C-alpha cells in the first residue's frame, strides 16, 4: 500500500546504499550453475532450500523443493526450470543484503518460451516476500490499448514496483502504464533517456528541437506527463535511464532535473566509470541515483563478494559527496 | 539434408510467392484480449462447440508443440477432466479458430506479444503453438514486440523470435541506436539473416512529439530513422540474403506514407491503424502502393477478431484492398 517513493526511501535508510543488482541470467550462467553445483555437491542449492520464503513461491514449488539429485534422473523435463530458478534464488540469497533494488531484464526470461516466465514470476514473488524493491526492465512501448497488457503483467501479475519504458512513440502511453483509472492505482517507471550502446548518440544526441538534444526533450516530456498524472502526490514517479558511460549527459540531467530519479546501467561489464557516474548523478536522497550492476556480480565466481565490493565502492563515493 | 535448399529462402521470397498465389496485401492481426477469450468460451458453450469441433478436424492441429494431447481433447472432457487446463485450451482454440476462418485471405499474420504475456507462462505456450500452426500452414509471420536493448541483451530476443518461435520477422524500436539490428537481423555465429520492421511513424495520437518535431539536417526524425535503418540493412547485406529491414508507418499518417514510398521506393512497409483505429484504407493503400503489393502490408486486427463473422470480415477487407490495388495498377 505504501507508494514506491516511500518504500525506496525506507529501504535506503535501512541498508544505506544505492546499489541496484541486475539479475540477467543467460544460458551459459544456468549451464555453469548446474555444472558447478554438480561438482560442489549442490552446496548452493542446499542453502537455497533452507531459506524461509522458498516455501511461498507459487509455481512448481514442489519441484523446486526436491533434492537436486532427484531432479536430474527422475524429473529430466523439469531440470532446466529447476536449475534456472535455483540460480536466481542463489544470486538473490547471496547478494540481497547489499541491494537497494533488483532489476530483472525480461529478455533473459523469454527465450526458452514459457518456462522462463514461470522462473520470472517465482523471482518476483520471492523478492516481494523479502520486501526488496523491484524493477522489471522490459523497455515497453506500444499504443494505449496494447500497452495495458504490460501494465497488467508487470504491476498486477509480477507485482513489480517499477518498469522501464521507451517513449519514442509518445508520452501518452504512460497514462496506460503508470496509472489505472478504474483501480485508482499509480505505478512508477523509468524512461529511456541516454543509453549505453556505442551508437546511442545517433538519435539521442543528433536529433534536436528548440536548441535541445533529443534526450533532453524526452526527459522533459516524461516529466510533463508525470506532472499531468499527479504521480508525485501519489508517491510514485517517472524517472530516467541514463547510461553509466554517459558522464556529460548524467551531469546535464542532474543539473537541469535536480529532483529526478535516475537509473544508471553500464558499470562492470560495460566498463562505465563508477566515480564519475555516481558523482555526476549524485543526490543526497541517493535512491534517486540507482547504480545497476548485472554481469559483474552474476558472472563473478563469488557474487556475494562482488556485490560487497560494489556496495563498498559506492558507499565511499556517497561519503565523499556527503563531505 | 546436406544439399542445396529447395524451399523458399528468405522472407522476401516467402512474401512474394504467397502474394502471387493469393493476390492481396492483407495482414491479419491476432491480438486476443481477455474478453475475446471469455466470449469464445461462452459462445462455444452456447453453440455446442461448433468451432472447436471444426478446429479438431484440421490436420495441422496435430503438429503443434505444446500440450497437443490436451488440445485434441473434446471440450466437455476438458471442463470435467482437465479443469486446470481450461484457459490454455480455450485461448489456444480461439486463435486456431481465427486462423482457420481467415487464413485464405491473409498474406501474413501479425501477433502482438503483449496479448500473450499478461497471464504468465500459459499465454507463451499459446503463442508458440500459434507460430507452430502458422508455420505448418506456411503463412508468413510477424511477431510484433517492438524490441529494443543493447546488443548483448537483444540477442535473447533474436533467439526467442527467430529460433524458438521461428517467426519470419519482428518489429523493432531503434531509438537506442541502429547497431542493435546487427544482433537481431543477423547471427554471425550461424551466418543467418532475419527480417524486421522498424518503427517509423506510429498511430498513437501524440506520435508527432518525437517522430516529427525532432529533426536533423532539414529532415524530420522519422526520415532520419528510416534512412539509418536502410543503411544498416545494406551494411548487413540483408537483401542479397532475401531478407529486409522495413518500416512501420501508421495507416493514419498519409503525408509520411507518401514521403516514405516516394523517397524509399522499394521499401517494405507495414501499416496498422485501419478498423478499430482511425486509419483510412483508400488513402493509406494509395500512398503506400507498390506493384509488389507485399511491400505495403495492411494490418487489420480488432476489426476482424472482434467481428462475430471473422471470415466475412476478412473477406470484406480482402475485397476492398483488391479493388484499391486495381485502381492503382490502372485496372
Ligand atoms: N536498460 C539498459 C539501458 F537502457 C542501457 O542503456 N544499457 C543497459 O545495459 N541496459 C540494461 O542494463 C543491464 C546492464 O547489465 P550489465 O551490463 O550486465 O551490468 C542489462 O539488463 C541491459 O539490458
Ligand atoms: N505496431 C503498431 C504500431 F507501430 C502502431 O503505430 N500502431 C499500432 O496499432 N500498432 C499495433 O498494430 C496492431 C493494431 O491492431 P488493431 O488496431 O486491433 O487493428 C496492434 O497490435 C498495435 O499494438
Amino acid at each position: 500500500s505504501m507508494g514506491f517513493k516511500v518504500k525506496l526511501e525506507k529501504r535506503r535508510n535501512a541498508i544505506n546504499t544505492c546499489l541496484c543488482i541486475g539479475l540477467d541470467p543467460d544460458e551459459k550462467d544456468i549451464e555453469n550453475f548446474m555444472k558447478n553445483e554438480k561438482e560442489n555437491n549442490y552446496n548452493n542449492i542446499k542453502k537455497n532450500l533452507k531459506e524461509k520464503y522458498i516455501n511461498n513461491v507459487s509455481i512448481k514449488k514442489d519441484i523446486l523443493l526436491k533434492a537436486p539429485d532427484n531432479i536430474i534422473r527422475e524429473e529430466k523435463s523439469e531440470e532446466f526450470f529447476y536449475f534456472f530458478n535455483h540460480f536466481c534464488f542463489y544470486i538473490i540469497n547471496e547478494t540481497n543484503k547489499y541491494a537497494l533494488t533488483f532489476k530483472m531484464n525480461f529478455a533473459f526470461y523469454i527465450p526458452y518460451g514459457s518456462v522462463g516466465i514461470d522462473v520470472l514470476k517465482n523471482v518476483f514473488d520471492y523478492l516481494y516476500e523479502l520486501n526488496i524493491p523491484t524493477i522489471l526492465d522490459m523497455k515497453i512501448n506500444d499504443i494505449g490499448n496494447t500497452v495495458k497488457n504490460y501494465r497488467k503483467f508487470i504491476f498486477e501479475y509480477l507485482k513489480s514496483d517499477s518498469c522501464t519504458v521507451n517513449i519514442y512513440m509518445g508520452t501518452n502511453m504512460l497514462k496506460d502504464i503508470c496509472y489505472d483509472e478504474e483501480k485508482n492505482k499509480y505505478y512508477s517507471a523509468f524512461v529511456l533517456v541516454k543509453t549505453t550502446n556505442p551508437d546511442s548518440a545517433i538519435f539521442q544526441k543528433n536529433l534536436s528541437l528548440d536548441n535541445k538534444q533529443a534526450y533532453v526533450i524526452m526527459a522533459q516530456e516524461a516529466l510533463n506527463m508525470s506532472s499531468y498524472l499527479n504521480l508525485e502526490q501519489n508517491n510514485e514517479f517517472i524517472g530516467f535511464v541514463v547510461g553509466a558511460n554517459s558522464y556529460d549527459e548524467m551531469n546535464y540531467i542532474r543539473t537541469y532535473f535536480p529532483n529526478c530519479y535516475i537509473l544508471s546501467p553500464g558499470i562492470g561489464a560495460q566498463n562505465g566509470d563508477l566515480h564519475k557516474t555516481l558523482t555526476n548523478g549524485y543526490h543526497k536522497s541517493y535512491e534517486k541515483i540507482l547504480i545497476n550492476i548485472g554481469r559483474a556480480i552474476t558472472k563473478n565466481p563469488y557474487p556475494q563478494k562482488a556485490a560487497q565490493m560494489y556496495y563498498d565502492q559506492i558507499n565511499a563515493i556517497l561519503k565523499q559527496n556527503m563531505e
